[PDB]
């Protein structure tokens, strides 16, 4: 078995091996990559994103999130205030402002230990799930808006046309803004394009671990877990590395660097944070493997979670027996 002890791989592909997406997930897997949950990929020096970053200032942020922390220093959970809406020029300068602004450190050890530190006594504003890209047309490989949607994969996989489409999202970042313990929704993959700034840091539990992680967080979390069996559906709860260790959850770390794609995999639990102001684009994607995942994902049906028009055909499809009871929770 490739890759036993589940680390995070790192793969450098050539500009011929970057041309075919489908192809080269694939290829990761069969060196056992997916055994992580979270995978790093470097493009070839040969590609590009899109030529300059000079004229994104104009963006809309329409709903900035204030990430409001409760509980103790390593496990805790956040809520998402709504603030006032500002363009990324303006959200620019207030992630470099006093009150925002990375502070000084040694390296990215001395950052993350000051982030699990300090965490909880700041409220960091992020701009999240931005529908958009940040991918030039003319970028014909690795463009996260370009790539074969899922409602195409499961109707080669199943046979079965459905509705629904399938686009990516940007994040704005700054400094200890932060994103809770989650699995993809439907336990789809992910893949992470960091295009601008400073770095972000990610955790992630093995995929043949996840259980571990919540029955964990069922322990830490008493009540969110008896208001609702799949309550980190809801994305609010940090746990940190100590705390983890302390538990004995297999976990690994790794931090993303500008022009890094991150991939991760169906049921790969990940948490993590941003160093300073960044700018990220995200989409969800399927391949046949994931298929057997989404049949087996778990569901919120408490009301919390609210996701997506396009999930509603994955449920209908995959897990029927499930549907009524999930669709009630999404009224
Ligand atoms: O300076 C900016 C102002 C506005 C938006 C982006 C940037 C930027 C883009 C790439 C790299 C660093 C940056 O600060
Ligand atoms: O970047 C973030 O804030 C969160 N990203 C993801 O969870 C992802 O790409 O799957
Ligand atoms: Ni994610
Ligand atoms: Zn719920």
């Amino acid at each position: 078995a490739q890759n036993p002890n589940c680390n995070i791989m790192i793969f450098h592909p050539t500009k011929e091996e970057f041309n075919d997406f489908d192809k080269y997930i694939a290829y990761m897997e069969s060196q056992g990559a997916h055994r992580a949950g979270l995978a790093k990929i470097i493009p070839p020096k040969e590609w590009k994103a899109r030529e300059t970053y000079d004229n994104i200032s104009e963006i809309l942020i329409a709903t900035p999130l204030q990430q409001v922390a409760s509980g103790r220093a390593g496990v805790f959970t956040q809520y998402h205030k709504k603030k006032k809406a500002m363009t990324v020029g303006e959200y620019r300068h207030l992630a470099n402002s006093k009150k925002y602004q990375t502070p000084p450190h040694q390296n990215f050890e001395d950052l993350e230990r000051k982030y699990w530190k300090n965490r909880i006594y700041n409220s960091p504003i992020y701009g999240a799930d931005i529908s958009g890209s940040l991918f030039d047309e003319n970028t014909k490989q690795w463009n996260l808006g370009h790539l074969g949607t899922i409602q195409d994969l499961l109707e080669k996989e199943c046979g079965v046309v459905i509705e629904g489409v399938n686009t990516p999202y940007l994040y704005f970042g700054m400094w200890k803004t932060t994103f809770a313990w989650h699995t993809e929704d439907m336990d789809l993959y992910s893949i992470n394009y960091l295009h601008l700034g400073e770095p972000k840091t990610w955790y992630v539990v093995p995929p043949e671990h996840g259980q571990r992680l919540e029955r964990l967080a069922r322990e830490l979390f008493p009540g969110s877990s008896r208001g609702c069996g799949a309550f980190l559906r809801h994305k609010v709860a940090l746990i940190s590395p100590t705390v983890l260790k302390e538990n004995g959850i297999p976990f690994n770390r790794i931090t993303q660097e500008a022009g890094e794609f991150m991939v991760t995999f169906p049921y790969g639990y990940h948490a993590g944070f941003n160093h300073g102001f960044n700018c990220a684009e995200a989409i969800n994607f399927a391949t046949p493997r994931w298929i057997d995942y989404g049949k087996m994902a778990s569901q919120c049906s408490c009301g919390e979670a609210r996701v997506t028009f396009s999930m509603d055909a994955f449920v209908r499809i995959l897990q029927p027996e499930r549907y009524d009871l999930w669709k009630r929770g999404q009224d």
